[PDB]
């Protein structure tokens, strides 16, 4: 694990926006962030949620395809997910390193060292298999250089513990030495009043803001105190959520923008729903109803707020 401070690389809000942003600021690529900064989205899938998979948030993924659709639809960027093998990945490699610099690259977490897993063992941290998004800067003889945008951090990885992150199977399905190539036959430019108006007229189109109301009807229906691992993987999924608030509120200031005022208010409900799903799957703290109550009362905000956004 990382002995200096943390990396200054782009947060987006996902692992998978954090990775494509990252790689689009060192390689000088416009509208890649912009695109990513002014995503407006929710999902809730109950099957996932059943199977205690990354159930709701921003994005499904871990490749946010919805993203990959902004990227063509608003700049006429395609985001290319390539599949490998164990004989040829590092080569082609060291082919995409001399051509890019830099190989957006599939890894399982669990082999990755942004946590310092022996600190967190005291925590009752578990150590998952959980699908990542790190940028492959250098291939040595017998080691790799990766950064990881989202965690900001960045390792030395052996050859063989490179391979075996890349060849894992995760909680999500199996990774095959999976690569993401951005490319453009021709590129377009975007604007931010653009990006925040198709975003929030989807959002309103595809009732996003039902998911929520569903994600909360599902979260009345956890009667069972003794089993509570969903809260822990909702707190997770959640953040992407958090992320996108942030970057608004960003977007707002960085672009003198007319917001609804309730804005910072809505982050902080989100804050709140985070902190109660987290200390009631650490301690059994709060109880399931107030728990739905809140995100039930977020998703009539969130719906309000689309639309206040669109008139203005
Ligand atoms: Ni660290
Ligand atoms: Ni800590």
């Amino acid at each position: 694990h990382m002995a200096s401070m943390l990396l200054d690389t782009f947060q987006g809000y996902n692992a998978y926006s954090s990775a494509l942003g990252e790689y689009a600021k060192q390689k000088n690529i416009d509208q890649v962030e912009n695109i990513i900064l002014s995503q407006w989205s929710f999902f809730f899938d109950e099957e996932q949620f059943y199977k205690n998979q990354w159930y709701t948030g921003a994005a499904d993924g871990p490749v946010d395809v919805v993203l990959n659709e902004d990227l063509r639809n608003f700049a006429n960027i395609e985001v290319l997910e390539h599949i490998s093998s164990e004989s040829q990945a590092i080569d082609e490699g060291r082919k995409v390193l001399e051509k890019h610099g830099l190989q957006i690259v599939l890894m399982d977490f669990y082999y990755m060292n942004s946590f310092n897993w022996k600190s967190l063992s005291r925590f009752n941290v578990t150590r998952e298999h959980d699908p990542h998004f790190a940028v492959l800067t250098q291939i040595n003889e017998n080691s790799v250089h990766i950064i990881d945008p989202y965690y900001h951090h960045e390792e030395n990885m052996s050859m063989e513990d490179f391979i075996k992150s890349r060849n894992s199977m995760t909680k999500q399905g199996k990774i095959s030495f999976n690569s993401y190539e951005i490319f453009s036959n021709g590129t377009k430019k975007s604007n931010i009043k653009e990006l925040l108006y198709y975003r929030f007229n989807r959002y309103l189109q595809e009732k996003m803001f039902g998911k929520i109301t569903q994600f909360g009807q599902v979260v009345k229906k956890q009667l069972d105190n003794k089993d509570r691992k969903w809260a822990f993987t909702g707190y997770n999924c959640l953040n992407s959520v958090v992320y996108q608030h942030q970057n608004l509120i960003n977007l707002q200031k960085k672009f003198s923008l007319e917001m609804p005022p309730n804005l910072q208010e809505l982050l902080d409900n989100w804050a709140l729903i985070r902190k109660k799903l987290f200390e009631y799957y650490s301690r059994g703290s709060y109880n399931t109803e107030e728990i739905s109550n809140l995100i039930c009362k977020v998703a009539s905000s969130e719906e309000q707020f689309a639309q206040e956004v669109l008139k203005v």
